[PDB]
């Protein structure tokens, strides 16, 4: 019969190691495991048990990943052809995976014999520890749980390691294809799909096991790039085939975006910051979470309170939108409540005569009822040696007294008393003990300081307020407000057109190149103007989503969009060109060789111009190169209507060779019927289903067509092998059964048939393309070469030519204008793009820090922007394997990232630091990611502590921001990571918040004077960090918010880079 | 799972038809019954019915043949991957169908329309009727019985046709595969292996299914060979690929072949039998009817010396009465005139009655009878200078022996074709799998003979100018001498040698197509050579190596590996890798950095193609001259192409049926590379042309290295010798006619008349002549004429009565027309059987017209005006020889027709009688009887009556017999 396996994912269940296999947030049911319940069919079918009999997997295909329920039971049917040797596994009769599986009659132990290295001992003492190996394979999308995580130790090319052996035969091999993938240059997440084969014999893999000092024992694997073959203990998997699975949006969290700005006391209004600040403002100034709030304001409240994590909210602070209803109303409201009236000196007179105290003007007003409190304590935290922090514990350590203690910081205008006291305000120590501030942070020198001791302080302690800064002769604080959604925009001469999402035509628009903050112009390379770029139909496979951005050939990163084969437009020169690119050409501008460059003659159009390239280079390189299409030939050409097979047709006819076309519309019959003459209309076959095979072997009488041009597929692409005669040609111009490796039945190779797979992608990054220039070129000359069909969709119009051309009803090509020809000269551009953090190759970058778990992701999204020339500061080096690994991968591609052990936090240590970076190059960034931590309560901190703390965050950005000021006049970035502990509070971190607070105020600083500055609260760090590393797994719920990935954080940071604001926010919220 | 489909053929089985599909004596399970047993589990695992469930066959493979025995049961077991659409056909745990089954979702009426024929049918009234096609599909091996004759119509040209339907699927798609393969040039058993796409829609099968006059319900049948389709009632057969199953070897018809030579030792009732008008026959009945005094019949023929009445006693001797009457002949056929006529009024005739001997016949003296001797086995061997080597039993090296050629007994000399001596025959993988039976000769290209041999593919010697030439030839390299076109010979170098020469014609002329002409190697180009040893290998590290490009080779040994290193010395130890095994693929990436490498020339199989495969590096050559995996129609993995992988087929066969300008690239560039050196011989295992066999055992094992060369002549020393003649060499004697001779078949139009016919175009004959009174009326007549025609032979359709005189010369001038008569043969035949009892004279006239008076004009015609004559064949019967019932009129014909011959073998000229037994698949009684027993013999298959006729003809003897006992 069928052997069914309930896969159930259940606690008790026993299989409930399955749940640790999550990739991109879903339980997926591992490649392994089909083998492991095919091993055991086998087994069963044999008679014998899984442990007893070797077992080869030969072809193994998997057609779909299985989604392992929470709750449930997946129900897989395999089934054995024993006469075959093949097995299929179904779910609920869909094929899930196929191939041939047999008992192994002659195990070789020989065959599980480690291979050496190509580049056998590395001499590395470092190599990537399980706990690196798991967090590298997490930040690729590979959220791998415990019972899966089986490499304890790997080298840092990820070409050899050891697997850990728990009595498991679907985590150990699924442990092998992870070790195959993490010495992948490929980013995302990679899925295995075909296996060439797979041998397993247990009688050699329990001979390979070992035990350690751990008494665990575990194997060695290895992983042979050359020979595609991965073995390990009695495991060998040769000829796997990963392939890119899109990372689903439904994983990717939505973290909230906040900007930190000053906001003065004294300055519709319902759907207005106001109502958020005066809310925001009454949740600090609060004993604990708990919000008792009593009432058209139900609506706005909640939510404009809902983003804040921990605060617990109840609404039935008073809030209205006389005198009477005034009493009544402080009567209701305990002490120290805030009362917020929403209406169009009488007010103020009112809330005289009922003991209301005003602390909030905004033309909203906000009253507070004054609380009896005995003579304030003035504590001055602005002592650099931070000798206040014992008088601090002194004051907050006598729980019994409720006096209050005011702080001030009226020196040193860059103090961090702000998040000191938001991280205070939560602790059991002064939560109502009122450890107020009052700071003078003076942005500009013209504006006058505060004196102490006089009215000003006075009115402060009447408002009460728990923060009061005063900033450029404005009363006020720091708040948080959301930030608008839309993607800020600048007017460019240098865009191009990327898809924000994946996969989402709507999604398309014109973002800000790399070509303009970086013009390396240099022979070799050509900065064109670009007039006109076409769409391909690999345009619309890659903005669809069915194409995988890494698909392409070529070294491209994650981040750029590769829409674009095919331009045409001026030079440097202004001579009118037309060029070939791998991607990228769909650009206001693209840098490309002049080898793939032609000249546009006189009487050609720039933009009928524009769709040569592409369709005649491919045509040409597929016919003459590659197919030698001697004149007087037959040929199959299949789209002869699109692209390729229109300049296919043209190619043919110059050579008068008899041609067969399939088109799946009369229309298309028509317009190749005019377009080329010498058609007949026995010429013409239908592209939309087989019989043109029948049309071509009746009308070649049964002999059947010299060269076939295919782009179809499946049992079109077999009915095109079939039209084959004797010599014939088979050029394959698609992709879709070569990606799946279809069979090809090896028999039409019996009539003396050359199969050609011909790829034109192959020339952008390996010389033998002059040949095919020069072919499209000669037919240029001659006229072969004409211009096609072109639609034209302006350059706002982007989208819909992308929705259009998807249709299929285009006939020839679609063009994307992207300037205007000019009827001025043949020989003799702004545009709102959106605003993409791009760093030019000639500066130095330096992240103070960047050797961490930030640092170093930062580091590698800023390579990925350009960033030829980094600085990574740490205080003791490099130390792990990941980070030895990700540094020489940024050495070993270009990139001039060197490791300095200077420290910012003194003042000759910057300067050296700084003295490094422009022996590389001009200082373009400075990214201070320091930090240590010395988290305790506050009664346990120490002032040594503070001075700790505050030297890598708080003295290291001073010395940053001075010598910046001193010595980089280029400087670009400014950018200093500071914590949501500081924009709200975290108790049992005070010194941290203060840090941020201190680093803030730096930024601000910075930003005024017109200088760069940056600083960016953000939230718990989820793939990377301090705190995932050492304590919290996966994403646990931390302080009211969820732990923020990397992905995010990345896109999160060229957000920030690209607004005026000092200060933002980014967290997630549980 | 699986469904048990448990195939009886007992009568009571519902099975029982199985036993009519019989192919080659063997009862084998036909692929249409795969296919039904595939759709009954289809329909059972969709709970439907077959009748009411459209279903789609594709890819269906046919792995093996089940052969079902006529005592027993075999279990068919089938299982469905109904995810995957898949089904597998599994015999004791053996595969035997694998392939797509699925339920059609879609049905389309429009599939099955029945395509236009590419031309018109002329013929339409003249069409191959049931019992004309089922007799030529017997002919060609297909013992289809009864139940699978369901093909009731067909056009000549087999493209067209009506099947009747039984209410059997099995049997119905039977025959359309019948109809398929009927239009065959092909000859042999032709087994389904591959369908690519097979469309049975039950409910528009109902609609196409029609009802004739019989009431019997019928369906037409169309084969398209330009669609490679055919259409029959609701069943589309798509790409159906059929291969030549040999013929297995246990033939029943081992015949007894016998001798017929003269051998010396109450009232007596004279009747002379020697009157030309027959009037005797009445005299004769009324002696039978007596009793007492018709025991001595003493009936004496002394006037004709071609009398014979010796077939008249032996079938008289059968009737009741005959052995009563005792019937003793007084036969004076005195073979030479100048014998005396022994007197029948003398003490002679005193003596014979004493001796009452059975037959008394006089011959030159001597008084004896004429009695069968066995013949003897010894096949006839001849000195010619023009032989072959071929294997008298496929798949048996023993079997190996020299026959002669066609080009003994027919010179041809026309420009564009030379005849070169051969001096020595290069042995080929190709013939070694010929001779030993894993090639079907039908593989080779070309316009091949049922009995010609394809072995020898290369050879060197001297054309007829004398120069030293070295040629390929796409067959018949192993022969004595070759006639070939001047476009594939090479002169041979002063330096060379003729042994030496002759390994490099089919080798260096493959390497270098695959190498440069499709693979387009460039110098540098890291390329990897499969079997490096082997001679095409070696040609191609010589080319590769020639070109400067990195070489990886794969030998099966370490002395292959040593003789490597050896012969090309610019091979490091990192260019060996294994051939017998997959890690030369390991080695490769290793060696290559895991680029790859840019050509691959691979002649391995299976796993070791699919290895070979992947070690193509980006813009890879794949060149593969293998067939295993070509014929097998093993699956390719596409993904390969995504590296700009080019996947050559490289065949160099394909060069000697066009022979265009594209040969002529290859011929340039291994003359060439002879020129520059590159080109170099290979070493040579030579043996001698005297023993053949040993080379083909030798070379079978594969121990040799390079290649195996058979000296036919040894090189003598010099360079241009005027002479050239190959040497007078002894070779089995085979019958081959000249081209510019015309051959008359007399009662050529019946079964073995076409059969002899179709027999001598296969041995040569250009001009025939056959003669019938009534013309051409069965439509296998016409298509045989025509196929002969289009063919390119002079087929003349006389209706000159040989009876006459005067019908005969006229006959003979018609045949003079063509060209000089070298051939007669008399079948005419007519039957008026009965007992002496009812038998009349007119009836003896009748049926001694065609034969008796039909032999005395050919031979007098012959003589005046045939000096060129070299056959005169007549067909007798075994019932002259000993007798048959009711046939005695026959018997004195052909016994006539046998003293004619012997009276012409006598005085020189050329003569044979052929005592021919039961003949089978065609004639008479193919027609009149039923494998059925006649007179205890069983009748012989045509195949062995040509066999046996062309051992005859190469035989000394006047008159000798065949016939297959019981």
């Amino acid at each position: 019969s069928a052997a069914i396996y309930n896969i159930d994912t259940s606690s008790e269940s026993p299989d409930h190691y399955l749940v640790d296999h999550t990739l991109d947030g879903r339980v997926l049911f591992p490649a392994t495991g089909y083998l492991s319940i095919v091993w055991k069919t086998l087994a069963r079918a044999l008679g014998l048990g899984v442990e007893q009999l070797p077992v080869v997997f030969e072809d193994v295909v998997l057609h779909q990943a299985t989604i392992l329920p929470k709750t449930g039971t997946v129900s897989l049917e395999v089934r054995l052809l024993e006469a075959s040797r093949a097995f299929e596994v179904s779910e609920n009769g869909n094929l899930v995976v196929s191939g041939k599986v047999y008992q192994w009659d002659d195990p070789d132990p020989r065959l599980f014999d480690h291979p050496e290295s190509p580049t056998p001992n590395p001499t590395e003492p470092l190599f990537l520890a399980q706990a690196e190996v798991y967090k590298e394979l997490r930040l690729r999308g590979y959220d791998y749980g415990p019972h899966f995580q089986g490499i304890l130790e790997a080298s840092l090319e990820g070409d050899s390691g050891r697997l850990l052996w728990k009595d498991n035969w679907v985590s150990f091999m699924d442990t092998m294809l992870q070790m195959s993938i993490l010495g992948s240059a490929k980013h995302g997440l990679y899925l295995p799909t075909r296996v060439t084969a797979i041998h397993i014999d247990p009688a050699t893999h329990r001979q390979k096991l070992y035990t350690l000092q751990d008494k665990a024992q575990v194997a060695d694997v290895v992983v042979s790039r050359w020979l595609r073959v991965t073995v390990a203990g009695g495991v060998h998997i040769s000829g796997l085939h990963t392939e890119s699975a899109p990372r689903r949006q439904q994983e990717q969290q939505v973290p909230i975006l906040e900007k930190f700005c000053f906001t003065p006391h004294t300055e519709g209004l319902l759907d207005s910051p106001a109502l958020k600040a005066c809310l925001d403002t009454a949740v600090e100034n609060m004993p604990s979470l708990k919000m008792k709030v009593v009432e058209h304001l139900y609506s706005r409240i909640p939510g404009l309170l809902s983003p804040h994590p921990l605060l617990q909210l109840s609404y039935t602070l008073l809030v209205c939108n006389p005198a009477s209803a005034l009493s009544n109303m402080v009567a209701a409201l305990r002490e120290g409540g805030f009362l917020l009236l929403h209406t169009l000196d009488a007010w103020e007179s009112l809330f005289s005569r009922v003991s209301l105290r005003l602390v909030g003007l905004k033309k909203l007003f906000l009253c507070r009822r004054p609380t009896p409190q005995d003579s304030p304590i003035f504590l001055p935290v602005d002592d650099t040696s931070f000798r206040w922090v014992e008088s601090l514990k002194g004051i907050l350590a006598d729980e019994d007294s409720s006096r209050p203690v005011w702080l001030k910081a009226i020196n040193c205008a860059t103090s961090g008393v702000v998040g000191l006291v938001n991280c205070l305000r939560r602790e059991p120590g002064g939560n109502r003990l009122r450890c107020v501030l009052l700071s003078n942070l003076s942005s500009t020198s013209h504006v006058p300081e505060v004196d102490p001791g006089s009215a000003e302080l006075q009115k402060v302690l009447q408002g009460d307020l728990v923060m009061n800064v005063y900033r450029d002769g404005a009363w006020g604080a720091f708040r948080h407000f959301l930030l608008e959604e839309d993607k800020p925009e600048e007017p460019t001469a240098h865009a191009f057109v990327s898809t924000l999402t994946r996969g989402d035509l709507s999604s398309i628009r014109w973002v800000c190149s790399s070509l303009r903050h970086a013009q390396p112009t240099c022979p070799g390379a050509q900065l064109c103007t670009v007039y006109y770029a076409s769409l391909n139909f690999r345009d619309i496979m890659l903005a669809t989503g069915k194409l995988s951005p890494d698909a392409i050939p070529g070294k491209w990163t994650s981040q750029d969009s590769l829409l674009g084969m095919e331009f045409s437009g001026r030079d440097a020169s202004g001579k009118r060109v037309m060029g070939l690119v791998p991607a990228k050409g769909l650009a206001t501008s693209v840098l490309l060789s002049p080898d793939f460059l032609w000249d546009v003659p006189s009487n050609w159009t720039l933009e009928e111009a524009a769709s040569v390239p592409v369709v005649y280079s491919t045509a040409y390189y597929a016919l003459v190169v590659r197919g030698r299409v001697r004149p007087g030939e037959t040929l199959l050409i299949h789209s002869g209507s699109g692209g390729v097979g229109q300049a296919a047709i043209a190619i043919a006819l110059s050579l008068g060779c008899r041609v067969f076309t399939t088109v799946g519309s009369a229309e298309k019959r028509a317009y190749l019927q005019a377009r080329f003459p010498q058609l007949d209309s026995t010429s013409f076959a239908n592209s939309r289903d087989t019989s043109f095979e029948q049309h071509v072997l009746w009308h070649t009488g049964g002999k059947g067509v010299d060269l076939v041009l295919n782009s179809l597929a499946e049992e079109k692409l077999q009915a095109s092998v079939r039209c084959l005669a004797t010599h014939g040609r088979f050029l394959e111009i698609g992709k879709f059964d070569l990606s799946q490796n279809h069979p090809l039945g090896m028999a039409i190779f019996l009539k003396n048939v050359t199969f050609h797979g011909v790829l034109l992608d192959a020339f952008f990054n390996e010389a033998d393309w002059r040949e095919v220039w020069a072919l499209v070129q000669a037919g240029i000359r001659d006229g072969v070469v004409r211009p096609l069909k072109c639609t034209v969709f302006h350059g706002a119009q982007v989208e819909d030519a992308f929705r259009y051309m998807a249709q299929g009803k285009h006939i020839g090509k679609v063009v994307v204008q992207v300037l205007a020809e000019e009827p001025e000269a043949v020989l003799k551009k702004l545009m709102s793009a959106i605003s993409k953090t791009f760093c030019p190759a000639h500066k130095s970058y330096i992240i103070a820090g960047g050797l961490g778990g930030f640092g170093l992701e930062l580091a590698q999204w800023l390579i990925q922007r350009g960033v030829q020339k980094l600085v990574l500061t740490s205080r003791s080096g490099i130390r792990t394997g990941y980070q030895a690994k990700q540094v020489r991968r940024w050495r070993r591609q270009g990139v001039q990232v060197q490791v300095s052990t200077s420290n910012i936090s003194s003042l000759e240590g910057a300067r050296g630091l700084i003295a490094e970076a422009a022996q590389l190059g001009p200082v373009g960034g400075v990214f201070n990611l320091a930090v240590v931590l010395r988290d305790g309560l506050l009664e346990n901190q120490t002032p040594e502590f503070f001075q700790d703390v505050c030297k890598p965050k708080y003295s290291g950005t001073l010395n940053l921001d001075r010598v910046t000021r001193e010595a980089c006049p280029e400087l670009d970035y400014f950018v200093v990571f500071s914590s949501v502990s500081c924009g709200r509070g975290n108790a049992g971190q005070s010194n941290y918040g203060f840090a941020n607070s201190a680093m803030e105020r730096i930024c601000e600083k910075r930003r005024h004077e017109g200088l760069p500055g940056l600083a960016v609260q953000w939230g718990a760090i989820g793939d990377v960090g301090i705190l995932v590393e050492t304590m919290s797994t996966n994403d646990t719920i931390v302080s009211g918010t969820l732990p923020q990935r990397m992905a995010s954080c990345l896109e999160v940071l060229d957000l920030f880079l690209n607004q005026p604001h000092m200060v933002l926010s980014s967290f997630v919220l549980a």
